[PDB]
């Protein structure tokens, strides 16, 4: 009886369904797929990319950046929510083909440095090509590119380096405060007494309060369904979107019920 | 039409067929599978592991080390031939569970650091968990562990960091010079005018002469069939084994014919 | 007028005054200098080193380990308080000459990876040879070596990766709870509105409460004077030592006065 | 008697004497100091920097790039000769403040990754802030930026990753072939039987032949005096400059005499 074969990381087909650039604000564009968020922010001095999706999406992101008139050498910075393969997949290839830098916190940098291997909950099952972080950022730090200020807010939980990014854009000249909050889920995580993450419950709870207090007029999440975004219906995508309170309060109820069912 | 799914790195079943420790010399043991070489060298001050095989072989290697009376903390050093997933797969997990160090040259270290991603010929198709090299070694350098001296011989070709290791063991008190030479194949490689490896032909040719001149009374290769080793027949495994000249001369004939067919 | 010359990191002479192993508990030994703490813990399966001091102390640490009958290959693990040159200096050389692994959190790992360069407060003025962390640890995680359990407690402040280590030893068979807390000082730090560390005050305050609640019957600090340890007087070294409450309460009073004087 | 203090890396004052941009060709500019070469190549799609000099020269390089009308975000690539502190010093700071990428071979990347520590000949005496290489290049590989092609030529000797860069510029429309060859010196190196570099003599000899055959109409070196460049006299700087043959033949005579005196 031979040893088992390696198994690839397969996802839903909608996660890999490419879409054209859907506009969020005057400078913010969704250029990922129907079920994976990849945000582009075009400024006067360059573009900024927030997350990238699956590893095989690198070419699709570049095609959509070309549609927005953004050349590869115009991408200045890559920001991340958390360093899992379904969000930070193409980061390594994007750095090679765009000449961009990656800014992330220490926890996301070390997870990105080993390509998602030795995950606290997933082990080596979800692995992507590794990449290095060029700039380490702290909680509440401000990253400015082309006059647009990106503020990081640590929200540990899904990964130890989970980060929410908030910035202020315009919509026909009216200022809108966009908050890109990371996921607050724990799919199959051992919450109680996890040796690889002893203070996991304290971090999740403290992150729920963090998401509630985010300066936010419009919320987006790495998975659009988590905040009731529907990238497929085009104009009416943000119709039934959730608030920061509604998103954090719904996520905490799921966390407590899962925590209660774990004690069984 | 969605983007294609990720595909895993599947191999022949014999590459994953575990085997018990087959003895090579007084201190050298094969503890891998039937078609993947993993050499253990037990010394008075600790053990040395040469290659590890597929990524899912980490547990099998530890079980065989236990059969030889080698505890995890007794593995002192990990040496490599080249940093591909079918040879350096479990290196990252082995470092975590054994407290061992990895010695490799600059070219193998950087390929091991990115887990085989961005391969010169394979791209991101064959990816394994990344690991870091603790000690960088040069061509002709001597690594000593427990009185046994391991000499490295650079043989660039299959990978830029392909390394042959030679050491002198005993067999019932009689000194035997064991040479562990890396593969000299180029499966699907573009040999002529490869932009990622311009001087590839010069390196292959120079490596053929290197393998011929290795101090060698017994030759082993990462794939046992490359030197006509048959780990399955136990005692008669080294019966029809090849010499250093026979192995290099057969590999060069295949390289030239492939090079001639490439010009077509 | 030429550009200014590089200036080395010079310290007090007592920081570099070697001392013989002074015993703390049945298994805990101070093997550093008179004004720099380097703790050795000898277990049945190997030794553990906590901090190392200045970069030029690597040879002195090895000599003292030899006096305790600890061979270089017997050092299994290196633990750190924070990755500054006066505490993590010889870590890179120690890893080369002992075959030991380093366990630290993400923030200490990335600072250790760049050798103290690009410090949040010191820039590139205090730089030491870089080293890599082999195992990343989380807050409250337990590291066990030879039956002795080391519990990490994150106390961000002096550096973002400042860590206190607590373990339970014996003293003539009587269990003693030793806590090795990191420094709580801010020599020349901008506390209010520091762009490289926006939430610095929140981390310092939260760390003061962390140090107070440490399970501790005997406290040691990277600088022995910070807890009124006097390694020079031998037996009477722990005579006037401070408690966890006394150490945290004295450090907070200095932090608030410095914070009040900063607002001037 | 306390342990000795750390000593900084002090150099000649002329190595730190800033100079204004002296023009080499239509697109090539020397923007370093009087005795340290730092070459800037302005193209239509961005600038390229070859070497940077001492670590404290980062601000001077940026000032000279501003004089050439090159903004920090316009520096696309950093190329190196070898990763010593007097040539790759400011690379880490330049990457932070310019958003540029670094391309170097495996041997230079690993030396740059540890900031010059654990040098084969210098140990930890010459240490600079570490930086990471974004793109690994092979011997004879071509790097193109803005239509200007940079060809790498490995010349191991001074360091294992010593690289000569050759490109073709214009001078009033007339094509000039510029070769930037690395140093061929061995100041205090043990040449014969060096355990850290066993095949050092073979690499030096093979590199002498490499420098002779470089396509070169104008030669520059990291230290301008090595090729009889005098950056101080402005226009007449390249007056008494050496050829590729003259530079390699003079360096080999010094190597053989030093090798003969070493055998004494
Ligand atoms: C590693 O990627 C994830 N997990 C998986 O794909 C497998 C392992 C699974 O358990 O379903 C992960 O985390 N995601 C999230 C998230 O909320 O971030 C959700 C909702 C589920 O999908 C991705
Ligand atoms: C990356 O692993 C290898 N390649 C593959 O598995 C695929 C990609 C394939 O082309 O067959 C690779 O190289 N090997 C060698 C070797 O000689 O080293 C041989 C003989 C073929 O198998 C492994
Ligand atoms: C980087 O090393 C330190 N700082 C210096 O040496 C210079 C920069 C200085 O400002 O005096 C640092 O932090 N230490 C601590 C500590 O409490 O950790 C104390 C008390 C002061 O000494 C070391
Ligand atoms: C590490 O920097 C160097 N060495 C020193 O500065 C000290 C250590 C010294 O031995 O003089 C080094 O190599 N250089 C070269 C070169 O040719 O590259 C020359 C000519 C001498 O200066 C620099
Ligand atoms: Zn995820
Ligand atoms: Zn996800
Ligand atoms: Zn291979
Ligand atoms: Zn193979
Ligand atoms: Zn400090
Ligand atoms: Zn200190
Ligand atoms: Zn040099
Ligand atoms: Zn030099």
């Amino acid at each position: 009886a031979p040893l088992p074969q390696l198994r690839a990381y397969t996802v839903d087909a909608s996660w890999l369904q490419p879409m054209a650039p859907l506009q969020v604000a005057d400078h913010t564009w969704q250029i990922g797929t129907e079920d994976l968020t990849a945000l582009l922010v075009q400024t006067a001095e360059g573009a900024v990319l927030l997350d990238g999706g699956m590893p095989q999406m690198a070419g699709h992101l570049l095609d959509n950046m070309k549609l927005r008139g953004v050349a590869p050498q115009d991408l200045r910075l890559i920001l991340l929510s958390h360093a899992h393969a379904d969000h930070a997949g193409p980061v390594a290839e994007l750095k090679r083909r765009t000449g961009a830098h990656v800014a992330a916190n220490a926890e996301t940098a070390v997870l990105l440095a080993r390509g998602g291997s030795n995950d606290l909950h997933f082990g080596d099952g979800i692995t992507y090509p590794p990449a290095s972080a060029d700039r380490i950022i702290m909680d509440g730090e401000v990253v400015t590119v082309g006059g647009i200020a990106f503020t990081a807010h640590f929200m540990p939980g899904h990964t130890p380096g989970s980060t929410a990014w908030t910035w202020t854009d315009t919509r026909d000249g009216k200022p809108v405060r966009i908050a890109y909050a990371d996921s607050l889920s724990a799919p199959g995580y051992q919450l109680k007494g996890n040796p690889r993450y002893p203070r996991l419950i304290e971090d999740y709870k403290r992150s729920f309060a963090t998401v509630r207090a985010l300066p936010c007029d419009l919320l987006l999440t790495p998975h659009p369904g988590a905040s009731n975004w529907n990238y497929a219906v085009g104009s009416k995508a943000s119709a039934e979107a959730l608030t920061c309170n509604a998103y954090a309060d719904a996520a905490e109820k799921k966390f407590d019920a899962q925590l209660a069912r774990e004690t069984a």
